[PDB]
């Protein structure tokens, strides 16, 4: 490919028009142009974030991550971009398995891909960086030899949309759990621990 | 139903009421009780106006009057794109009142909108209200108050937090560029001279 990148890897670093790969051969940036492997932007993905409790089986991947958890779901409604960011990945790659966090009052999200070989594409990163402006870091690392894209929030600015959190916290209560998703997590344990702590 | 003091802020919002000003007072009513609300339709949220902001190239002549406050500065337009509360807060007064002209200014790459309202009896319902605080909430005030006799409502930005949108700043540019200002919003700004410049000292 085009050039490594060192590990981890903050978005802050994105080359424009570049896209990354990572692959059991290394880690590399490549030319949008030159890329083989290769979407909603930032905005369609507010939409949907605003648009959330019509769409709660369609999103349904994001909200396994937060293991039933009201309190981590409520802190979901006031930040955007930790659905938006998720709903972005989520657009270029099925095969990931988000986990949310909370530390310090703010919502953390860990994005696990399940595959050895994982392509970001240009214009997926860019998304994310409109999306993570100013109030998040957005850090790719190899975890326990899994790609895992870390979304931390240093500030929770306020939102100028409100999301009704009744309604959602009830429809994620209802929702069963498929027993594939539980394995994951389990299967992800040590990896969920070390990305945590 | 009871009188309110202006100017009067709306994190003074008192639940459940609309505003009502006229030449006989300055009131707050019960939404209940309010007349004004009966005959109206189910007004936009701050969501709604959000997705508004999102898609304001697309609504460019609805909106027009947003856009003649800015009077022909591509800067404040700039800015207008990385605040989304002023373009909402717009939205939802301009669905309860189209008699309205808002004009804009900056300090510091903060920028500030104050809305006009053309005539002396001016109703703001309760859900207008409510939703302007979710559009408005911590960064900015809201404030009503009576102006050269002219009721005005007040957009005060005391910080900018980040958007987590981005707009085609440059389509909005050259549609706003392409946009002709009639004779009688140029003259209204004229008519409005002395009440713009005792706004802007804010
Ligand atoms: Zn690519
Ligand atoms: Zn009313």
């Amino acid at each position: 490919g085009k050039e490594s990148i060192c590990l981890p890897f903050n978005f802050h670093s994105h080359r424009q028009h570049t896209c990354l790969d990572i692959s059991p051969y290394g880690n590399e940036q490549v030319s949008r142009i030159a890329c083989t492997s290769c979407l909603p932007t930032a905005s369609d993905a507010m939409v949907a974030f605003i648009n959330q409790t019509s769409n709660i089986m369609k999103n349904r991947n994001f909200y396994y991550g937060f293991c039933k958890s009201s309190e981590l779901l409520k802190l979901s409604t006031n930040q955007p971009p930790i659905f938006q960011i998720y709903y972005l990945l989520h657009a270029a790659n099925h095969d990931i398995v988000p986990f949310m966090h909370a530390e310090d009052g703010r919502l953390h999200m860990h994005v696990i891909f399940e595959n050895p070989d994982v392509h970001i594409p240009c214009d997926c990163i860019t998304q994310m960086l409109t999306a993570a402006r100013e109030d998040y870091s957005v850090t790719l690392n190899i975890v326990r030899d899994h790609v895992v894209i870390s979304v931390l929030c240093h500030a929770v600015s306020a939102s100028s949309v409100k999301i009704d959190v009744t309604i959602l916290q009830r429809k994620i209560d209802e929702m069963d759990i498929p027993n594939d998703v539980s394995e994951s997590f389990e299967r992800y344990k040590e990896l969920i621990q070390e990305l945590c702590q």
